[PDB]
């Protein structure tokens, strides 16, 4: 299996949802770097996997689940089998990370992706190892009830660029952004 990774996109008030949906008005772009980073797998034969909590899941539009071209792996401890159209279940991110090594998915998987909510970003983001976050920062303050966790940029260093990943600043519908990515080893 290949590198574990957090991606986000939040506010400069740390938030990313209110109401089961993000903070801010559709960024069509921004969504497209979402799916291009999570889809696109270096290794032949191979594609990534989506881990995500159980609301998080839900978040995403029906039409667009599973997210086509990875595989899909829900966080529950109170479902009893992986939703309509998803692919996996577990009941901690250690069991989930600990299936990446099953025979069914140890030669299939590739990149790891984690993809929210909040406590499974900050289990994942004090997981002991190397560790990367891509983080979209939305350059304004939007009112928001989900928050991502703290960063601990002690550890966690902002890398001077990255390969397929623009510097400078985007911006839709009045909404500037800037792409971000950190790593950790430890
Ligand atoms: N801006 C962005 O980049 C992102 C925004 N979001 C937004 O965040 C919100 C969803 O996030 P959030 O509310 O944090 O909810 P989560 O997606 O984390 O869902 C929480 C549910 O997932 C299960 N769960 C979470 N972690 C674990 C775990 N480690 N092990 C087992 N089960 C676990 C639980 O289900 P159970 O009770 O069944 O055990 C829990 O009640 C929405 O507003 C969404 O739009 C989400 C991702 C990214
Ligand atoms: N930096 C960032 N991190 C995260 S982490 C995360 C986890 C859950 C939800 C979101 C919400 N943003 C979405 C929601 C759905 C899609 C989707 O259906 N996408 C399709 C293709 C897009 C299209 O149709 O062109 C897909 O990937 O094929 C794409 C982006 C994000 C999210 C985010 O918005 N941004």
């Amino acid at each position: 299996v290949g590198s574990l990774n957090c991606i986000v996109a939040v506010s400069q008030n740390m938030g990313i949802g209110k109401n089961g949906d993000l903070p801010w008005p559709p960024l069509r772009n921004e969504f497209r770097y979402f799916q291009r980073m999570t889809t696109t797998s270096s290794v032949e034969g191979k594609q990534n996997l989506v881990i995500m909590g159980k609301k998080t899941w839900f978040s995403i539009p029906e039409k667009n689940r599973p997210l086509k071209g990875r595989i899909n792996l829900v966080l529950s401890r109170e479902l009893k089998e992986p939703p309509q159209g998803a692919h996996f279940l577990s009941r901690s991110l250690d069991d989930a990370l600990k299936l990446t090594e099953q025979p069914e998915l140890a030669n299939k998987v590739d990149m790891v992706w984690i993809v929210g909510g909040s406590s499974v970003y900050k289990e994942a983001m004090n997981h002991p190892g190397h560790l990367k976050l891509f983080v979209t920062r939305i350059m304004q303050d939007f009112e928001s009830d989900t928050f991502f966790p703290e960063i601990d940029l002690e550890k966690y260093k902002l890398l001077p660029e990255y390969p397929g990943v623009l510097s400078d600043v985007q911006e839709e519908k009045g909404i500037k952004y800037k792409f971000e990515v950190y790593e950790k080893n430890d």
